[PDB]
């Protein structure tokens, strides 16, 4: 254990594509716990072995079986378990969680440079290239049943996506990251890479979408939550008695068309410009008849804010100012706003995407955008645009 005091937690980032930085090769891959490279090992003549000795670096993580090796000695660091500084770094590889952790979820944390956060409200670097990805991770492990399932189970044997994207859920909720923040650049672009993932344009509704499907192709059990817990149905229908087409289509997120929208009316007053409450959107199914006939646990809404086939669709989107409070009512069934992904402009304009979610235990909604983190007011979420909300029935 001498070795011990050379290992340095600030250098060491496991959200990183697992390849040797030598080789490029994916295959036996371990980390150095000194300067946190990444090489294969760790037979004489590998990478890792030949780093050990010429650098000087003694400490290895394999990022694959989580063991922990001396180099150039070869031998395993065995009751791993008893070292404080070894348990803090293979969490940091693959979070653990009990149920009991999780009810004191979410807390306010600290991260290595003692910079505080909430677990589970974190931002996420490059959001320039995957803030719509970040939107839809975050979203879906804020659903309490599909984030408790991810938490507390392991899935070797569920394929390669199931796993990765079970890591990715497991960190968002890490109560001791070593930074408050995580990149998912290489998930998503294992996705694009290994899945086939090729949508162009690309928007947190359509990742959402994929990844739910993806979800519920590769993995039954969480097919059988999201079913549960995330899928609605809505029903159409319409001397001689006809009783009439009645088609009934389930849906996970329930697009709601805007009013009609000129972009080029200009005005210098909210109230010149067009605008209209949640509930009237809904009258369709509140009044050929419409009707919600299952109301999920999580009811997920899409604004229908972009015409993607005319001209200019981010520019030219629809801008009707919709205006919720925290609380909506849909046949005698009520639901609470739980997250709201808001639509930021930065050929055509360019989409950002920001997520806003609400902590039940300190009542507060945390904007994420980027890394960083900002307290916004419940009753003013409304002005900004949104695109996707996640709305969760009360008893
Ligand atoms: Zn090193």
């Amino acid at each position: 254990y001498a070795y011990l005091e050379t290992v340095v937690r600030e250098k060491l980032d496991f959200d990183s594509e697992k390849i040797c930085c030598i080789t490029l090769s994916p295959l036996n891959v371990y980390c150095c716990l000194v300067c946190g490279h990444y090489y294969q090992g760790r037979h004489e003549k590998s990478p890792a072995f030949i780093h050990s000795i010429d650098e000087n670096h003694h400490v290895f993580l394999n990022l694959t079986s989580l063991k922990f090796y001396m180099l150039p000695q070869n031998v395993q660091i065995l009751h791993d378990g008893e070292v404080q500084l070894l348990n803090s770094i293979k969490f940091a590889a693959y979070p653990t969680y009990c149920p009991k952790d999780l009810e004191d979820f979410p807390r306010q944390c600290f991260d290595l440079s003692n910079r505080t956060y909430l677990n589970g409200f974190i931002g996420f670097t490059n959001a320039a290239t995957y803030d719509y990805a970040h939107s839809v991770l975050l979203l879906i492990s804020h659903m309490v049943p599909v984030r408790d399932h991810f938490l507390l189970n392991h899935f070797d044997n569920q394929g390669e996506f199931i796993k990765r994207l079970s890591i990715c859920v497991k960190k968002i909720w890490s109560p001791k990251l070593f930074k408050h923040h995580l990149s998912v650049d290489d998930f998503v672009s294992y996705l694009k890479v290994r899945e086939g993932l090729n949508l162009n344009p690309i928007d947190p509704r359509l990742f959402l979408l994929w990844l739910f499907n993806k979800i519920c192709s590769s993995s039954n059990d969480l097919k059988s939550i999201l079913n549960h817990s995330c899928k609605g149905k809505v029903k159409i229908a319409k001397s001689e008695s006809v009783t009439g087409k009645v088609i009934v289509k389930p849906f996970w997120v329930l697009t709601l068309d805007l009013p009609e929208f000129s972009p080029f009316e200009d005005g210098n007053s909210v109230d010149d410009l067009p605008q209209i409450n949640i509930t009237k959107l809904l009258t369709k199914f509140t009044k050929t008849v419409f009707e919600l006939t299952r109301l999920p646990q999580f009811l997920i809404f899409h604004f229908n804010r972009f015409d993607r086939n005319s001209d200019h669709p981010v520019k030219n989107r629809n801008q009707t100012l919709v205006e919720f409070s925290s609380e909506l009512e849909i046949l005698h069934v009520k639901y609470r706003l739980k997250a709201n992904v808001v639509h930021v402009v930065i050929g055509d304009e360019k989409s950002h995407w920001i997520t806003q979610l609400y902590d039940n235990k300190s009542e507060k909604w945390i904007e994420i955008d980027g890394i960083n983190t900002t307290e916004r007011e419940a009753e003013l979420l409304f002005l900004k645009e949104t695109f996707i909300q996640v709305w969760e029935k009360q008893e």
